[PDB]
């Protein structure tokens, strides 16, 4: 179950990943959405400061800065690509709720290997390995090609 | 590979974890040190003020990228009272910092929390090398095990 509504948000994350790519950054987009449906915060990759400038992390801090603990747990975080261990840990520490992702990090690491790309210094661990009690849906089969192409644009070799 | 020199820094991290506790935070201290032996940055836990991600090992990771060069970062070592959590280990690896030395492991911490009937943290107690495979990791320090058991107990046994 990835709902027709979820898809709407994952597509938006993909738009944001595109946006990041066009500005010279890595293609990752993420979106914070309250239990109501109102979209509270949108972000994308900004590595062109530290290599840690991931949207999913920036949401985690925004979630702590402006929401109450009860709100956070009722929120959902959509993302173009599955949270990396930094981002999943952060999500769990601030006690955010659901995660939905369009491609897995399994998908991504496979494709990097295909392109002979530098295997990242952080392991492509599933979210549930890092944050065991988070509810996780993903990946989305409809967006797999789209993301494969997006990732290729930045990591193909 | 806990050298005498390393211990000096781990004791300093413990002092910092104590400073955090006293001020009403969780007892975690960490210290950034260049090859030269000059201590570039010191920090401790700051989660009371509101944010559960306010870990000193992460704050070093960002300080390391804003203020050093990549070659200096790999050159550097990060000491910590308690083994880096997955957030912090990942951050360390992303910014390409070098060695990590830790006084207690997370295996130690989780085993105590269970000993005290404490709630497990929402993030799993993964070794650093599970998250950041190519980081050089020394720790734990037998001399500081009792000290940290008691410190952790003070916050997480009550
Ligand atoms: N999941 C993830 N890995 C790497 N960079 C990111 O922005 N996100
Ligand atoms: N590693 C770690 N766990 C919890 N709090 C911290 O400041 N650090
Ligand atoms: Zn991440
Ligand atoms: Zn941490």
């Amino acid at each position: 179950a990835i709902s027709d509504a979820d898809l709407k948000y994952l597509r938006r994350c993909v738009d944001l990943a595109r946006e990041a790519l066009d500005d010279g950054d890595e293609p990752f987009g993420s979106v914070l959405v309250d239990h109501t449906g109102t979209t509270l915060f949108e972000d994308r990759n900004r590595v062109k400061g530290d290599a840690t400038a991931h949207p999913e992390f920036a949401i985690a801090r925004w979630a702590a800065r402006h929401l109450t603990p009860d709100r956070r747990a009722r929120a959902t975080v959509y993302t173009s690509g599955e949270h990396c261990p930094m981002c999943a840990a952060a999500h769990a520490w601030v006690g955010l709720g659901r995660i939905v992702y369009a491609t897995s990090s399994a998908q991504l690491g496979g494709w990097l290997t295909e392109w002979g790309a530098q295997a990242p210094p952080v392991a492509t661990l599933p979210i549930n390995t890092v944050a065991p009690g988070v509810v996780v849906d993903g990946p989305a089969e409809e967006l797999a090609e789209t993301m494969h192409n997006l990732y290729r644009a930045k990591f193909g070799r």
